[PDB]
């Protein structure tokens, strides 16, 4: 089979062949590969890199792929699009998800990858390099808990695909998803369906900053009690998986494992 990304110094111009509105600012996006054969080349985990020249700025943003090397021909990306003249400190909006926006079909962007601290390497098994200077650990855990909001699902949509495509993996996830409204809960469809095919191995619990009216999940900020209920007891020695904006990891996440008992040595922020 033909890898896309043959090295990780070589920057692969690659199509945009779909985009699909997820939500109000929220988009996924479907490159091309260089042949419908080929495949990404992306260890379970890992995320890439986009580049380009936008205003006289070199802008370099990573970006954590949804789909996997079984996809031949494509990789899909979710990107939330910081709009311009939408936020009075940041009238500007953001450079990058601005161009993407902007993309036409058959416009190319450069990729370049993979890259990661993690790697989710099957049955279990996580290799995680302690800081970007040292080999990976490998620890084999029996379950994995996993705090995401907004973009920050698609690192780990990419561990439950991983784990619940092959039968013989027993490793059980549960997931604590936040955003601010419901019409932010990116990926929706596919979660549910996962979790309806996969009950035993795939636990789904949504928090929302405001709630519907009729709401039969959490409302509010990520806190203790949705960690205790809703992650694997610290008692199985689980790994514990963090993505999303620094500030929810620093004030909502971290404290709160702590207050459970999730030891910082078993938590990893993507
Ligand atoms: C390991 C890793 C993985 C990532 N994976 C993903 C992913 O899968 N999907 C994804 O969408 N992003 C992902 N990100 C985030 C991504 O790299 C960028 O930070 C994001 O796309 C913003 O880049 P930008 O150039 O568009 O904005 P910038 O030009 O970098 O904007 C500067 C900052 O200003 C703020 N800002 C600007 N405009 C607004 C606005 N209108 N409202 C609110 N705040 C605003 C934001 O905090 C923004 O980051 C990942 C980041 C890392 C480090």
């Amino acid at each position: 089979p033909a890898i896309t990304l043959e090295s990780p110094d070589i920057k692969y111009p690659l199509r945009l062949i779909d985009r699909e509105i997820i939500s109000h600012d929220t988009r996924r996006f479907r490159f091309a590969l260089p042949s419908p054969q080929h495949i990404l080349g992306l260890p379970v985990g890992q995320h890439i890199y986009l580049s380009a020249r936008i205003d006289g700025n070199l802008v370099v943003r990573p970006y954590t792929p949804i789909s996997s090397d079984d996809d031949k021909g494509f990789v899909d990306l979710v990107i939330k699009v910081y709009f311009k003249d939408s936020h009075p400190k940041f009238p500007a909006g953001g450079k990058m998800s601005q161009y993407l926006e902007s993309m036409q079909i058959g416009d190319t962007i450069e990729f370049r990858g993979p890259s990661g601290l993690l790697v989710y390497q099957g049955k279990g098994k996580f290799a995680i390099r302690p800081d970007k200077k040292s080999n990976p650990i490998i620890r084999t855990v029996k379950s994995v808990g996993m705090i995401a909001g907004g973009t920050g699902i698609t690192p780990m949509l990419q561990v439950i695909r991983a784990i619940m495509k092959d039968p013989d993996d027993h490793t059980v996830c549960h997931l604590l998803f936040a955003n601010q409204t419901e019409k932010d809960i990116l990926l929706r469809p596919e979660l549910e369906e996962l979790r309806n095919k996969h009950s035993a191995r795939f636990k789904l619990w949504y928090t929302l900053d405001r709630a519907p009216e009729a709401w039969d999940y959490g409302q509010g900020f990520v806190n203790e009690e949705m960690i205790r209920d809703h992650l694997p007891p610290p008692e199985e020695e689980p790994l514990v998986l963090m993505c999303g904006p620094p500030p929810m990891i620093q004030y909502a996440c971290l404290p709160n494992l702590d207050h459970v008992g999730h030891p910082t040595e078993r938590c990893f922020v993507f």
